[PDB]
Formats: C-alpha cells, structure tokens, sequence
C-alpha cells in the first residue's frame, strides 16, 4: 500500500548501495509522483535497470493494497537474453520478494500469479498493445536502452505516449476504476531530444533526471589534416602516446573486427614483452620507458563472453593496457584506468534514403554527438586525453550534429507494414519520436497498395501479413509470395538477399597506364562469365554470381574475389541472408537447419528467366521506365548511332515539367545493356534512380520485361486503365451477355492521356474477358490470340 517493507541479506543490500543509482532513489520518485511520463538519463553501470523496478515495487507499485497503483511493473529490454538476465539480477536482489519477479520473452506463455515485476522485449509489449491498448494489467512501464533508437522502441514510445495520456482521462473522470501509468523512458546517454521536446510524444515536456556522477575533463586533440589512410594514422598515434605520454589505458575506435584483429596484432608486434602535435607535452614518469610492453586487446561485440571480460583485468606490471574496439566501448561498462581516446571519427553504419537513392552499409564519418561520446570516455576515472584524427574544419562541417535514428535509414514502406501488422491504423498523425517525411509516408501506404500489401482502405492483407514476416523491404517480400511456381524461388530468395546486402560487384572504382589496359581484359573476361542468363538484365548477373559461389570451395574462396573483382563480406553476407530466408520459408510449412549445400542450384531455363522477370515485376510494379522515343521522339533526339548512356528512358508515375528533358533518365555505364548491338528495350525495370556525376540521373537497371508480362502485373498492381472496345479485322467484340463480354482493349499503365502532368503510357491492343459490375466494365482476365479465336468461334 503506502510502502512495501523488503528484506534483503547485508552482502546483497551493501553491493546495492554502491551502485550510483542508489542515492537517487527521492530524486527519481519525487519526479515520478508528481510525473506521468520521466525521462532517465545514467550510463550501463549505474544501476538504473536493476534499481528503478526495486524503488517502484518498494512505494506500492504491483501491491493489490495500493488504491494508486495496483498493477504490475513492465520493463522492456532490446534482446531477449537481456530480460531474462535482468530479471534473474532483480530477483536475487529483492531478496524474500524475489518470487515477484519474472520475464516474457514469447507471446504464447501466459505470466505467473506472483509475477507483479516484468521484464520482456519491446515486441511482446507491443503485442500486449493490441490485446489491450490502455494496458489495465501495468501501474507502470520502464522503456531501457531508448539510446538505441530501434525502430519499434520508437513506435512503443509513440504508442506509450497516446496510452498514458488517455489513462490520465480515464483516471481524471474515475479515479476508483482508473488508475494512472506511469512511463519512463530510460537512456544511456543525454541525447533524448527526440522524447523529452516533442510536443506531438509530449504536450506537456516531461522532465530529464541525470543519475550518473559528473565526469573528469577531456582535452580535445585534433590533427591538422585528415588521414585517408585511418589505420595507419591510429597505430601511429597510438605507438606515440604509447612511447612519449605518462601512466593510463588506451582507447582506439575503429569500424570492424577486420581492422582490429589487424592493429592489434602490429601493436603486440611493435612492443612485446620479454611535425609540431597537439597532446603530447606531458612525460614519461620515473620507472616507465618508451619501450614498455604493450597488452593489447579487441572489443566488438562478436567476441565470446570470456574474452571481452579481459578488457576490466588491471594489465601486467611493467606495461600498458590497450583497447583496440568498435562503438560498443562508445555505452560499455567502464573500462578502468582509460585517459587517452584515439578516435578516428567514423563508423559502419546502414544508411537507406528517400528521393535521394540512397542503400548503403558502408565506413562514414560518425555524428558530432558520438564524437564527443566517445572524447568523455577518456575522463571517466580521472582528467584524460581524446586525439581525434581529423581537422577541426572536417569536424564542423563534415560531422552532422546529430546520429540519425533508425527509422530513418531504413525503408519507410518496411516501418508503415511492420506498423500496420500492430493494428496501427493511422500512419500520418502517428506520434514518432523522430518522424519520417510525410510524403515519403504516403508514398510508402501507395506503394504497399501497389505490392498487394494493404487494401484500397490501406487495412493489411493476408498477403500483408506474410510479407510482414520476412526481414526485408515490402518489394523483396512480394517477389518471394509470387515466386512458387515452376521452382523458381530458391533464385528469387538470391535475388534478393543480393538486392538487400548490395552490390559484390566492384566496377571501375580502379581503372576506367599498360598494367591498366591489362587490368580491364581481366574485368571484362570475368563479367561476361557472369551475363550468359540473358543479354539485357544486370540483375541475372548478380544471380549469376551468386550462384557461382555455392560451387567455390572454402580455401578458394579468397582467390575467387580477386579474380573477379568481388567484395567478399558481401558474398559472405548474401549467404547468411539466403539462409535465413529459407530458414523463414521452411519454417512455415508446419526444427529447422539450412547448410550451404541446400542453396546449390542449376541454371534457369529460358521460361524461368522469362518468368523470374515478371516476379520481379510484381515487386517494382511502379519501378518501370519507357525508352523515350516511344512517348517524345523529338525531345529524345535518339538515332541508330546515339550511344547506350546517351539514350533518354521516362520513368512511369514522374511528375511532368515544361520540359520533358527534366524526366530523363539514362543507362549506367557499367550496365550490361552498354555491350548491346541493337536498340535498348521499350520497357526497363529500375531498382533505383541516382543523380550522377555528369549531372545525368542514372538507372541502376535490374530486368526488361515485355508488353503483355507488364499489363499482366500492372492489373494486379492497380496501375492500369482499358480503352473502349477496339473495333477492327479480327478483333470484333463477342458478348455473351448484356453483362458479359469478350474484346480488345488498349492497356494504359501508370497514368491517362488526359492526366498528362504524370507519365503513363499505353500497351499493346490486347484481348480481354469482361464483365459489367455496378454498371462498370471489369476486366477479369486476359485472353491469347488463341483463346480469343475459340471464343469468336464458339459465338
Ligand atoms: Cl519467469
Ligand atoms: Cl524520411
Ligand atoms: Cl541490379
Ligand atoms: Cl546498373
Ligand atoms: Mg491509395
């Protein structure tokens, strides 16, 4: 009721008391009385987690005594392993009520009668949400690791907001039978921006508590110029501090595993055991020589359990500890002894963007905000030292101030079906942390309309539904739903996993003097190996290459990359998805274990190609472009000499200019379609536009597809309109009834002739089977010039 006395041993209640979330306690419940919604700011190693549940259940929260806050305790966690742990932690430490703690990390089991503290992920909460919007069951709910920005944290967040403000209605006109929530939001970090001053999450900003101790200063070092070549700049300054500066750890950012295990190892070589620079004005002490061993270790977060624990060990006498690590040291629990940070300002980071052609998992420059991050690491157990490698001038201008969130390089169409699977209805006015463009939203719902995904009162479908159970973008999803026929999906799930990694290919990122020429032959040679499937599709290429690599053995692998010109993690990684795809699609038949023989295929047959075309279609439906002579001869200027990069495309659905040159887009020059002897096809598939160098948009080309195959897909896909029947030799209308009908019609995709601020286009005349639904024409199916002669001679 009015507090909950807990018994707790004196081992157990004095490691609790150094935790620095302890003194915090009045603090943290003072804002909570008086606070709907709280905002905790404390690094992992405050206590915060294991802490904030225990001063909650302690004041009543999850007492049936309690006429305030009856119901339980909810704490989300971003990995399953982390709730289960979490409440195992809390459990020892409530000590006689430790039987009031328990986990949920699956939807299908049902709490226990005790269970009054709940830690779960942030889906099974979700998943309570549409069971039960207002969540009766909880007096509370903890959101953790809120630093991260995962996008459906995000959507909880948004979701929390509009629950605790109708509790809050609810209770203000009954009190008795409506009880209050209380939401905090917990962060490692200070960057919380996006929740406590958003007044469309917040009306009213709730208030920010920081828990952790203040921290030591950093002086900030910045080289002079920028280093293109970032390792080798860190081991330098590394090998500097090392031999010149006096007493403390070092800290080394890197981007991967890959340039770790490599530094690392050129220290441990550099110092075994037995001009002008900012930073370095300090000395050596007495007893410390500039040849001291130095104990280096990694840290990412691949490493087993046992080897990242290394990283708090006090080094051997005589020498100094080096941490060689990614951004997980960036919110990792205090590495000791730390006064010297090298950071060399960047990351590996997924980047996805809108009207801006951007899919990229690549090395950038990290935010000024992580930046600095990662500087305070350095001042954590007395005044440090941070050597940023990098100008100041790259800092200011290169850096952007702020990380972006994950919603937000990620596709939009992948966070609206995601959302409406949760039964969120209203996309537009949904209240995002950080929100993504409204126009990039309606154009997310209009594409998943186009794939089938959702209905013509944008609700999900059953087709929705099973897209939203594979870990990819709607269109990859749409092609794997229609690719079952005639054995074609094990292609299309390569396909795929290619288009979703990226491209293995490495073009004339190189060389396009004598060692050049040579170079070329070799790249030439080694492409044409992979364009044999069909003479117009880089797609085929990229299912070429893929399936080539099954045959590779383990050790050739390496070898196999050189000769090719390959990007091997890619390779590697479009394996690992392949695999957990099939893993999806088996597991639905119905424990299951893929091996990299079960990915061995053969090569598609002619009607396979043709028809992995058209499935391909089905996920780029309003991804089409016609070549441009066929809509503006005059404006294309094309001739029978006119060069492939130079021969104009219209894509279908672009929005019209005074001048039609404004929609021209044009053929890669590393497209296979540059090797072409005849006219480019009428009809081009698109995976995306870029704005290029030359100042051209470019088409980053996938298939052709023909005519009928395209009216075919654009039915389904909603992009079509028919003429009136065609009048003419052997195309005379059949009815079967004032009701019924078979005739020829004109196919018009995308857009009509009279809507002509929108590119559409007509197809060829082809025949059709109507019927007159609501006093409309429908059209039902399309006819073969054989089907239709039946038809004409049945009549
Ligand atoms: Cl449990
Ligand atoms: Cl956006
Ligand atoms: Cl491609
Ligand atoms: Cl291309
Ligand atoms: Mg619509």
């Amino acid at each position: 009721a009015f507090y909950v006395e807990v018994s707790r041993s004196d081992e157990i209640q004095k490691a609790r008391i150094q935790l620095p979330v302890f003194g915090e306690e009045h603090k943290i419940m003072e804002a909570i009385h008086h606070n709907d919604v709280v905002i905790i700011c404390g690094e992992t190693g405050s206590g915060k987690t294991t802490q904030v549940p225990q001063f909650l259940y302690e004041a009543g929260f999850g007492a049936e005594d309690s006429p305030d806050y009856p119901g339980m305790v909810g704490i989300t966690q971003p990995r399953r392993v982390a709730a289960v742990s979490m409440a195992e932690r809390v459990a020892n430490e409530l000590g006689d009520h430790g039987h009031k703690v328990g986990y949920q990390i699956r939807f299908d089991s049902t709490a226990k009668e005790d269970t009054k503290v709940k830690f779960m992920t942030d889906g099974v909460l979700l998943r309570e949400m549409m069971h039960d919007f207002k969540l009766t069951k909880y007096s509370s709910i903890i959101i953790d690791e809120a630093h991260e920005r995962n996008i459906n944290t995000d959507i909880l967040i948004g979701m929390l907001s509009r629950c605790v403000r109708l509790r809050a209605k609810l209770h203000k006109e009954n009190p008795i039978e409506h009880k209050k929530l209380k939401l905090i939001i917990m962060s490692a970090t200070l960057r919380v921006s996006d929740f406590s001053e958003n007044k469309t999450l917040f009306p009213i900003a709730p208030p920010v508590l920081q828990v952790d101790a203040r921290q030591f200063p950093v002086s900030i070092h910045f080289n002079r110029r920028t280093a293109f070549n970032y390792t080798d700049e860190a081991f330098r300054k590394t090998c500097k501090i090392h031999q010149k500066l006096p007493p403390g750890a070092i800290l080394v950012f890197l981007t991967g595993q890959q340039e770790i295990t490599h530094m690392v190892k050129r220290l441990r070589k550099e110092f075994p055991f037995k001009e002008e620079e900012e930073g370095f004005e300090e000395v050596l002490t007495e007893g410390q020589t500039a040849n001291d061993p130095l104990y280096v270790l990694p840290l990412y977060s691949l490493l087993p359990t046992k080897e990242q624990m290394r990283v708090f060990q006090k080094p051997p006498q005589g020498s100094r500890l080096c941490i060689v690590a990614t951004n997980v040291a960036e919110t990792s629990l205090t590495i000791p002894g730390v006064r010297y940070v090298v950071d060399s300002g960047r990351s590996k980071e997924r980047k996805y963007n809108e009207s801006n052609g951007v899919q990229s998992f690549e090395v950038g420059w990290v935010s000024k905000a992580s930046a600095n991050q990662r500087s305070g690491r350095a001042g954590r157990t007395g005044p440090g030292h941070c050597y940023r490698l990098y100008s100041s001038a790259v800092f200011e201008h290169d850096f952007e101030q702020f990380s972006k969130p994950e919603i937000l390089r990620m596709p939009v169409e992948s966070i609206v079906l995601q959302m409406k699977s949760m039964a969120i209805h209203n996309i537009i006015n949904f209240p995002f942390p950080t929100p993504p463009d409204r126009v990039a939203l309606s154009k997310a719902i209009q594409l998943l309309q186009y794939l089938g995904a959702l209905d013509n009162k944008e609700m999900i479908t059953e087709d929705g539904k099973k897209m939203s159970l594979f870990p990819l973008s709607p269109r990859f999803s749409k092609m794997l739903l229609v690719s079952d026929e005639k054995a074609c999906l094990p292609y299309i799930v390569a396909i795929v996993s290619a288009l979703s990694v990226g491209d293995p290919f490495i073009n004339e990122f190189e060389l396009g003097p004598e060692l050049k020429k040579e170079l070329r032959s070799k790249f030439y040679k080694s492409r044409s190996q992979f364009s044999k499937l069909d003479k117009f599709s880089d797609v085929f290429r990229l299912l070429s290459v893929v399936s080539a690599m099954d045959y590779v053995p383990k050790e050739q692998k390496e070898i196999f990359m050189k000769k090719n010109f390959l990007r091997g993690k890619l390779m590697e990684e479009i394996v690992k998805l392949r695999k957990q795809l099939m893993y999806i699609i088996k597991s639905n038949t119905s424990a299951v274990v893929i091996r990299n023989e079960d990915l061995k295929s053969d090569i598609p047959s002619v009607i396979q190609i043709k028809l992995l075309k058209q499935m391909i279609c089905a996920g780029f439906v309003d991804h089409v472009a016609v070549r441009a002579d066929v809509l503006f001869p005059d404006d294309a200027k094309i001739t029978n000499r006119t060069s492939i990069i130079n021969i104009p495309y219209i894509p279908v659905l672009a929005t019209r200019t005074p001048n039609i040159e404004d929609c021209f887009v044009y053929i890669h020059p590393t497209s296979i379609l540059n090797n072409l002897g005849e006219m480019p096809p009428k009809y081009m598939l698109y995976y995306s536009l870029h704005l290029g160098g030359n100042n051209k948009t470019r088409m980053n080309t996938l298939c052709d597809i023909a005519s009928t195959p395209l009216a075919n897909i654009a039915r389904k896909g909603l992009l079509l309109t028919y003429s009136k029947p065609l009048t003419g030799q052997g195309l005379k209308t059949v009815n079967l009834s004032p009701t019924e009908r078979y005739c020829y019609v004109v196919p018009r995709f995308g857009s009509t002739v009279d809507n002509d601020l929108k590119i559409g286009w007509d197809l060829n005349p082809i025949a059709v089977h109507q019927k007159k639904q609501k006093g409309q024409w429908t059209v039902i199916k399309f006819i073969t010039r054989k089907g239709f002669q039946t038809i004409t001679g049945e009549e």
